[PDB]
DNA sequence: CCGTGTGTGTAAAGAGTGAGGCGTATGAGGCTGTGTCGGGGCAGAGGTACTTACCTGGCAGGG
């Protein structure tokens, strides 16, 4: 199996399609947004928690 | 008269929840012990009609 994975190969679990649900596309959206947020705050977040221990 | 453009069967995926049994984990029980801490009483400050009597306002005199 090592000289396999080497070499590339596709195991069969690799190789699996599932359709998108629908739900999923929605699910994503809101995923996407909330951890763009997230990213977008922490820096701010720190930055006012720096400035009031100072 | 042979092109093609649409239908159809029926189990095969595709999810989509849902269910059931089993196996592991937990508990409860005295026991005995030892540090500790919330706890839970524990009392405690500390905040219907008629008649008679009594009180008040008024006008009156007195000095």
């Amino acid at each position: 199996t090592r000289e396999k994975a080497a070499q590339g190969i596709k195991a069969f679990e690799e190789l699996l399609v599932t359709k998108w649900k629908n739900w999923e596309k929605a699910l994503l959206r809101k995923s996407v947004v909330s951890d763009r947020l997230q990213r977008l705050l922490q820096p701010k977040l720190l930055k006012l928690e720096y400035l009031h221990q100072k």
